[PDB]
């Protein structure tokens, strides 16, 4: 009798929520969770204007089916209850309120077997292709019946609490919707011990949200050339001799994900493979690291900013930092006076006498990446002589390489002047970015040479991300690509609990970076131009 | 339709194949094709002592069966012959002289059924557990009999030979050893309207020599997750929205290729990602482009030496200028005087002028690469003055980080100085290097800000991946991954057809690079210092219209 119903009729919950307005009085930081997405409708209607891509993505897989595969249900299907027109298709369940809310022109939903559940609709003013059922069970009914791929409970509040509670469904194809709505109805909390995700899609940008899909699992508690693949895999590594320190069940919910397509895996994936397949080395400071060399990720700013979700994240630093550079400043005073020591700890006496700088002001940092940026190539005396004018304004210089000549081939910031490196408190560890325009498009390459990937390169990413968002607006473009090019990679051991937490969390639909549209030249950029809207993450992580 | 009996009963045939001794014939332009490796043994034993990778590769193949794959197997041959419905193993067939070339200690060989033809020895003549058969007839009523995954002819040119010609051979797994030995039989020369390759292994050294693996093939001449997977792949492209009018068969061959891991499709695929999919611009220069933004290759140099194959390529140029480099010269004569005319063009009294440097000597090129590896910072005069103990020597100080800081994130060398650009004959496009140190393993990143995808990388690739090779051995490490990192990535257009006609061309194992073992300082290497070995190339292609 283990052979149960949704796994018979292939019963599957496929639904939409966005985010509810946190009622006026919630707590402090708003924490996130699943349920944060739990939005369906407001008013016997949508809570939301219009989303085109979870519309393409709803009729694409509920109006699939595999014609080659069924002839398998069938036979399960019929060996269980004991046992015409031949388009096979499938079969979308809804409600009353369901279908009536849905606008004229679309029913019957193309390709798709008609059904609704309604305690006082008839079947007579209506037609035969279009069927009507009484409650939950003459459904199960109605489908030893028929010949259909697999059935969709596209739903109501109503129909996704009954059918949940009657645990009549296999997997729910969950999209996220991440901006807020009111609505009046909402869907069910999922119980992770019932119901856990099994893949996360891409990240996309539609009607002024980004949104992604998820894929929620009931838990369980010419083949020549298949061969050839074998064979050219005959000298292969791990008879997992296994390799650092790093046991199975500790990205237990990391492996036991088939499609991890959101943005955010480009990051944690790195962190595995240098977790799983680093090198241990000893460093300059002591503390020991696991490190690779040469990693690349890509981040599509046309569809999301990519501030990490699985863990918090703050960007006032980052950001006031940024402004820093283009300033052209090398004083660390005036960051720590606004409470932002990211260039602390390389200010100090201590630092710079280490570094042999004994005549170097404490916060003076040197001829660093500001400094190289506005005046590559002048004498460096201290923080507060005047250098205007002097040395090569690169940063000036590529914006109007990119606003006269976008097909150049020269659009670069090199932050790594070799004569100067030793008067740094330390070389950058961003070297340089490249620029590229088509079509009203900017995308840019970051080359790093050393990367902390526990806490360094989560703000690199989003640091970057922001500076192409700025530069492509002060030129009038769009931003496309940030192209980050990892060079020694690493993760300190004392990050690797840490870090374990964080691979086991599962990413949520990113947040979109707003500017001051009013900005049009590249050093009128203030802390007020800068808005993040929609960033829903997991509580925060200390590394160490 | 008339189900073929190597069909039926899967019979494929494995090989390895070195090039033959024909000796001072014209190796300086010899010509080469897939009939240059064809040497199968020499006085009844192999050409060679011992490639252990073959050994391995060739026991993984011949012995490797897929139980559930089987009962599907049982049927096709049972209904074939109109029959009805210990471990598994593979028979694996081989000539007489074959089987008494094997040492005594690896026969019967482990795991598999083993077949032995011949008409002068019976069964009495053997100890072993093996079957004696007389005739090929004997051997397809034997299959029929026997419950096997798989049937490997193991050969002699004499098994081959026959095997081929009854068209009994259904796939044929073949090893190319890149290296030269004396051979007296010889594989039959594969018609190439009969068999076609479908698949190139990535390349390895072993026991002093490259070799791959191809597959050529006979020409006709969980599940709910699967869905999932289809629901995810929603909003991908249309077939008409793919950009650039390119069309399919000019990269029939090419597309016909099943597995091509080949480390130089790592080349070839961008070359056709950029056609496919690359950007209309114009450029500099006029022709006009076709580029896309960021792509990454990466080379092991201790398995090979990545010069690639699908067109020829001379380095004693790029070695000269790597010389040149190093020297820290930007005299352009001294290019010329070994005729070398890599930098020639840009030159000429016209282009100087040009880049307005009306102030220029001919040929005297700035401070280029050169002078910003050994002098970075000093302020450039002429190519004749004396820099030394001026600028920055980038070059020594990451040979010194190396040696004496391995662990250093900092071993960068850096040709983009930003305050000598306009001084250059125009700005570099190798940007930079990046030296990566660990159990005594060199490797290296280089970043390029433009490329020439046509003419420059093939030539780019090789440059570094020598250049990793000096480094390593002045500093007495092994060379390990060169990874190249391209900014703007673009094809000329004039240079579209060319590249299509070599897109179509199948790779050869990679050669090797040797350098002479006593040079232990970066300063003191000299051309001939430099050997490139057994690089089996394809004809060379004029780029051009
Ligand atoms: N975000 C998303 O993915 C989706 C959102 N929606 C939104 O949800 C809202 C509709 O939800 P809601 O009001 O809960 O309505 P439902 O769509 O769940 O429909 C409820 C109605 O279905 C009938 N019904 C309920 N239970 C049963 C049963 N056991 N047997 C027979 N009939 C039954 C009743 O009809 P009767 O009164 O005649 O007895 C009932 O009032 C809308 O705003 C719609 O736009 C809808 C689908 C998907
Ligand atoms: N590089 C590689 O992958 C391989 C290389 N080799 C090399 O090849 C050489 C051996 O090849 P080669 O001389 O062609 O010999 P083969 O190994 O093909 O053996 C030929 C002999 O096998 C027998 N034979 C072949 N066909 C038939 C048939 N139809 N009926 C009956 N007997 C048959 C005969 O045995 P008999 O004379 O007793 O009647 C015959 O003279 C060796 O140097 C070996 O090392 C071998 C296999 C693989
Ligand atoms: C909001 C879309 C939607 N999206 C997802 N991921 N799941 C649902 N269950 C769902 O709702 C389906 C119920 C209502 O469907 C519609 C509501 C308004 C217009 C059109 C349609 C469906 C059109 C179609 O299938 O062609
Ligand atoms: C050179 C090895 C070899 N390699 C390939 N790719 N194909 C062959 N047909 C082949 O030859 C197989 C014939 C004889 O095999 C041997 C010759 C000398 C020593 C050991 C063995 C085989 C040992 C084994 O299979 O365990």
């Amino acid at each position: 009798m283990m052979e149960q119903v949704c796994d018979v009729f292939d019963i599957y919950a496929i639904c939409a929520c966005c985010k509810v307005e946190s009622k006026n009085e919630g707590k402090k930081n708003e924490v996130f969770n699943n349920y944060t997405f739990r939005g369906l409708g407001n008013k016997g209607v949508l809570p939301w204007k219009c989303i085109s891509l979870d519309m393409k993505y709803f009729r694409a897989v509920t109006t699939y089916v595999n014609e080659s595969k069924y002839e398998k249900l069938k036979y399960k299907r019929c060996k269980y209850l004991n046992k015409n027109s031949k388009k096979l298709q499938n079969v979308v369940v809804m409600g009353r309120t369901n279908w009536e809310s849905i606008p004229k022109k679309f029913k019957p939903l193309s390709n798709r077997i008609n059904v609704i559940l309604s305690r006082t609709l008839k079947k007579e003013d209506f037609d035969e292709d279009v069927y009507i059922i009484n409650k939950v069970e003459d459904l199960i009914v109605l489908l030893g019946k028929l010949n259909y791929y697999k059935c969709f409970i596209l739903g109501g509040s109503v129909v996704y609490q009954e059918f949940l509670e009657k645990k009549l469904i296999k997997k729910i194809y969950f999209t996220r919707i991440n901006s807020t709505y009111e609505c009046d109805v909402f869907f069910p909390e999922i119980n992770e011990n019932e119901y856990q995700i099994i893949s996360v899609s891409d990240v996309y940008t539609s009607n002024n949200t980004t949104l992604d899909f998820i894929i929620y699992k009931k838990t369980n508690n010419d083949d020549e050339e298949e061969d050839d693949f074998v064979y050219f895999n005959f000298n292969k590594e791990k008879e997992e001799k296994n390799k650092n320190s790093i046991h199975p069940n500790d990205f237990q919910i990391y492996n036991s994900l088939k499609y991890k397509y959101h943005p955010e895996y480009q990051y944690l994936n790195i962190i595995y493979d240098i977790m799983m397949n680093g090198n241990k080395q000893s460093d300059r400071t002591g503390v020991g690291v696991l490190s690779k060399f040469g990693y690349i990720m890509k981040f599509d700013l046309s569809q999301y900013f990519p501030l990490l979700t699985t863990k918090k994240l703050f960007l006032r630093g980052i950001i006031e930092e940024l402004l820093w550079f283009i300033r052209g400043e090398t004083n660390g005073n005036t960051l720590l006076n606004k409470n932002v020591r990211i260039w602390e700890a390389n200010g100090t006496r201590e630092f710079l006498d280490n570094r042999k700088l004994f005549h170097r002001e404490v916060n003076d940092l040197g001829p660093i990446y500001g400094f190289q940026w506005r005046h590559f190539g002048a004498e460096y005396t201290n923080m507060y002589d005047n250098y205007e004018n002097k040395g090569v304004d690169q940063l000036k210089n590529i914006i109007n390489l990119i606003k006269n000549d976008p097909t150049s081939r020269r659009i670069l910031l090199c932050a790594w002047n070799v004569k100067d490196l030793d008067q740094m408190a330390l070389p950058p560890c961003h070297i340089l970015c490249q620029f590229y325009v088509f079509d009203g498009k900017l995308s840019c390459i970051m080359y790093q040479r050393s990367c902390d990937l526990g806490l360094g390169v989560p703000f690199n990413i989003a640091s970057y991300s922001i500076f192409t968002h700025m530069i492509a607006q002060v030129c009038n473009l769009q931003p496309a690509q940030f192209i980050h090019v990892l060079g020694n990679a690493h993760v300190y051991n004392n990050h690797i609990d840490s870090l374990k937490i964080q691979l086991n969390r599962i990413p949520y639909p990113f947040p979109t970076l707003k500017l001051n549209p009013d900005i049009k030249n590249i050093e009128d950029f203030t802390i007020s131009d800068f808005t993040i809207q929609n960033y829903v993450h997991h509580e925060k992580i200390s590394m160490d």
